[PDB]
């Protein structure tokens, strides 16, 4: 059972802008996703202070970066609070609507794409480098879901039958054919050092075989 949904018009417009605009400083996508993971980690950590049983699905709070040249994917894994089915279909898009409006206004007034995270919609910068994004997520209060979109106005959600994650989010970037530099260890190290050096959680960059 795979459900297909339309993005709101404003969100679709934003992802077309990201895909079609000429903008060479694509590497900021990593900083935005790592920032999202850190936010999700902060949330489950704060919740656990008043309800320790929220860490029963995994006490480790961390971020893993996993390149795979064979599949041509870069995966950003966190053990943060995760997302419910309602988040995937409703809540994230509701919030993103006003952040997109503000970002798009700032752009025509002289801002640039690197400022996207100041507007709360840094996730869609993934389409600077990815032709398709698959998101696996598990929240304590819901089932494990796979979200997916190749842009083009629509996204899918299904119950995920793969390996159980426990709790957290896995963002799988299926990289565009000319963006495989973001599979290289030295390139990923450089970007993390430059843009994410003070994240308050361990970032482990896996190496490939
Ligand atoms: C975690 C992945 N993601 C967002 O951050 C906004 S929509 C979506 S799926």
């Amino acid at each position: 059972e795979v459900e297909t949904f339309a993005f709101q018009a404003e969100i679709a417009q934003l992802m077309s802008l990201i895909i079609n605009t000429f903008y060479s400083n694509k590497e900021i996508f990593l900083r935005e996703l790592i920032s999202n993971s850190s936010d999700a980690l902060d949330k489950i950590r704060y919740e656990s202070l008043t309800d320790p049983s929220k860490l029963d699905s995994g006490k480790e709070l961390h971020i893993n970066l996993i390149p795979n040249k064979q599949d041509r994917t870069l995966t950003i894994v966190d053990t943060g609070i995760g997302m419910t089915k309602a988040d995937l279909i409703n809540n994230l898009g509701t919030i993103a609507k006003s952040g997109t409006k503000a970002f798009m206004e700032a752009l025509q007034a002289g801002a640039d794409i690197s400022m996207i995270g100041q507007f709360g919609v840094g996730f869609y910068s993934a389409y600077l480098v990815a032709e398709k994004v698959t998101v696996i997520t598990k929240h304590n209060d819901d089932e494990q879901y796979a979200w997916e979109s190749s842009a083009g106005g629509s996204f899918t959600v299904r119950t995920d039958t793969g390996e159980p994650m426990g709790r957290g989010t896995k963002v799988i970037l299926h990289l565009k054919e000319d963006q495989t530099e973001y599979l290289e260890e030295r390139r990923i190290k450089e970007i993390v050092k430059k843009h994410s050096q003070f994240i308050g959680y361990p970032i482990t960059l896996f190496v490939e075989k």
